């Protein structure tokens, strides 16, 4: 499995561009594509898992464990009185719980289970950050640094403090490996606090969905109409690939063959 590293406390909008691009080339299937858009591999190949370790100006850390299939964030690590910390969704089967522990803490001599007591649904996790929208939750890239920092080798702290943490890092990381449009959000905003806009909360929701309108268009003409949103909140109706594909950074696994190019 391999490690990508993101410097949070020295970044530049350079710095992340070439992130998310090592992120979607260690992601992707080496192969797999439609309408010339990488596509996630299926469960099987290996290496199963990415980690992204994301560094603070006081060079704390954090590594987050992401399943390459569907670039889920499974958990995480941190390092804590003298062991490596394994954070664990509840939702994680017995199977996949197994591999997170011993790929991010393989030194199973000095580690420590410290669970996420709670599922990795946006739901649950605006549930415990106390907030009806993930629009109220801010990313950044000085909110991420301050969120490293309440976390990082910090023994006890609380669910909304770390349910903040992984909707701002699922979001930084998966969301915007997933869009380009989230990506250019984050680069748009690189030097402040912003609030993810209605198209980027759409896209997040609807990414298996439109995975499957491109895997399954014919000459670029989607077999129906897609629905997602403008940054307006007004409505969105795709009907092309064409108006869709600048948005994309990767497919999720689809099954089957496509139009490749
Ligand atoms: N834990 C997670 N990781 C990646 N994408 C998500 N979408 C919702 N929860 C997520």
């Amino acid at each position: 499995v391999n490690t990508i590293t993101f410097d949070v406390g020295n970044a530049t909008i350079n710095k992340y561009a070439t992130f998310m691009e090592s992120l979607r080339n260690e992601a992707k299937d080496p192969t797999l594509k439609c309408y010339g858009i990488p596509m996630l591999p299926d469960s099987n190949l290996t290496p199963k898992y990415v980690l992204v370790k994301l560094q603070d100006a006081s060079s704390k850390t954090i590594t987050l464990m992401l399943r390459r299939n569907n670039l889920y964030v499974m958990g995480y690590s941190d390092l804590y009185n003298g062991k490596c910390r394994y954070h664990i969704f509840n939702d994680i089967s017995s199977t996949e719980s197994t591999d997170v522990e011993n790929t991010l803490c393989p030194n199973s001599n000095s580690r420590e289970k410290k669970a996420i007591n709670y599922n990795s649904q946006y739901s649950t996790l605006q549930n415990k950050a106390g907030v009806s929208s993930r629009s109220q939750v801010q990313l950044g890239i000085q909110i991420l640094n301050s969120d490293i920092g309440k976390i990082s080798g910090v023994s006890t702290f609380t669910d909304k403090t770390e349910a903040e943490f992984l909707l701002v890092a699922i979001q930084m990381v998966s969301e915007a490996a997933r869009f380009k449009y989230i990506e250019n959000q984050v680069k748009t905003n690189f030097n402040r606090a912003f609030n993810p806009n209605p198209k980027v909360l759409s896209l997040e929701e609807n990414w298996g969905k439109i995975a499957l309108a491109i895997h399954n268009a014919k000459n670029g003409a989607l077999t129906s109409p897609l629905e997602l949103k403008n940054a307006d909140d007004t409505k969105w109706i795709v009907l092309r690939v064409d108006e869709i594909k600048p948005d994309m950074g990767l497919l999720n696994y689809v099954s089957g063959t496509c139009q490749t190019t």
